[PDB]
């Protein structure tokens, strides 16, 4: 009769939480989805393993076609879990699942875990000075999306920062790194000229966070743009103008130049 | 020789990630501040027990003026940790104290955990919709501080959602609940008359996120302003122009009047 939202955090198989691991291990059957996001530094046989209990997992049709025909008649009569990377319905289109499972008479519960939206804080710049977010998708064939810009644009002319969460093809297991990012905004600033994205933007990259070694870089992107920040995944910032403390963390703790102090403050 | 900075969660010891359990149970010494938020699932006792370590708890005044006196110099000689509510560099100031642990020669680590700015998700607001976020601040004197109000309106105006953290004042133990926040609210709306925040707004409350039975209650200030809660802590938020799928789950889940589903387009 009761149906767990668990999530599994940022990175490997231990990031989900005390709590989160110990319900899952109580439940009578595990589901995941692995679609909305990947869990890039463990395997689903980590996963496994460390719950005790096969995982069935479910594909983005699986979940949007039919979850009320394969998660839910379970839920039924024993308690269910559905793990999905990092923090449960920060994803858009888990929210709406809560709301399947009322209509099938099943209660639901949410166990949080770190996600990469509130993890940004080890880039040092302040949480409440981030604005709308958006996410950079790969083009594909005559599909170039490019709203993104905008909301940089918006962001930054309110001394906001962005959040850009990058594309993955989750199936595929293609993850798109900070610099594929930056060349795609390039090319939309060519585009639109709005001069919001150039060789003298101030970007901060943010690889693997969750791992005790994740890369926090952060300069212009006309000098980082071909470098190698690592395995992924990446997230990219573009920051508004920035606090002192904000700046002086970037440079100590992610190895910004010194000249953001008196360009970017 | 290394600091971690290690966060506890949401609401009661389990929130802490597994990752951050099995490195906080092999420190030397253990160190925590409970000022920035609260957990009100759990104690300093069970906490402890978890762990299976003594906790030194910090005041403000200790960490902000003496935390290169009390923590680093351990930290220089044995592996020592540092645990906060949610996540240690989520609205706080911590992530300045990797920059004291840097010049101090010590190498610092940080292990994220749920957080309250993430958490919002299990509102059914899109979290990418979420713009600036600002706190609610305790009127003192004959002090009476508002800048919270211009973040909502600017927000607003551009159809985006706003995180109000709401005060706290742990050595006094107060904790400010979105009643209070409410009222507040109305009256600086009563002095800058912008009709940012009245009677009408459609506002959205979130207690005790992280326990399995967190209040999540939706509808207009006149009806919720007088509204049980129940227990701290709290967070408000003054959505901006709702998606019919946000609607949708505000009233399935968090009880909004159905009235809201009529969305103007
Ligand atoms: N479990 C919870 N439920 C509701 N609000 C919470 C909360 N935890 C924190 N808050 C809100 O956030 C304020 C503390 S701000 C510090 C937040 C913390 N670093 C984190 O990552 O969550 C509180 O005064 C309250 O308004």
């Amino acid at each position: 009769m009761v149906l767990y939202f668990i999530g599994l955090g940022l990175y490997d198989e231990r990031d989900i939480t005390v709590k989160g691991l110990e319900i899952a291990k109580k439940c009578d059957y595990v589901f995941a989805e692995f679609y909305t996001s990947l869990m890039a530094g463990t395997t689903l046989g980590r996963i496994q393993k460390l719950i005790g209990k096969e995982i069935r997992v479910l594909s983005r049709e699986d979940v949007e076609l039919n979850f009320e025909n394969i998660v839910l008649p379970l839920a039924k009569e024993n308690d269910v879990a559905f793990l999905t990377p990092g923090d449960p319905l920060v994803a858009t289109t888990h929210a709406e699942l809560r709301i399947r499972a009322k209509r099938a008479g099943v209660e639901s519960y949410v166990i949080h875990a770190p996600s990469i939206y509130s993890a940004v804080g080890i880039t040092g710049l302040h949480i409440y000075k981030f604005g709308k977010s958006a996410t950079v998708a790969y083009p594909e064939g005559n599909w170039f999306p490019r709203s993104y810009y905008d909301v940089i644009k918006e962001n930054a002319e309110r001394g906001l920062h962005t959040l850009l969460f990058l594309d993955i093809k989750a199936e595929k297991r293609m993850y798109m790194t900070a610099n594929e990012a930056m060349e795609l905004l390039l090319k939309v600033e060519d585009m639109k000229k709005g001069g919001v994205f150039t060789d003298d933007t101030l970007v901060v990259v943010l690889a693997r966070a969750g791992s005790l070694n994740p890369t926090i870089r952060a300069g212009y992107v006309k000098d980082l743009i071909r470098e190698d920040f690592g395995d992924p995944p990446h997230i990219l910032i573009v920051p508004g103008k920035l606090h002192i403390v904000e700046a002086e963390y970037l440079v100590e703790i992610a190895g910004a130049p010194r000249e953001i102090l008196r360009v970017n403050v």
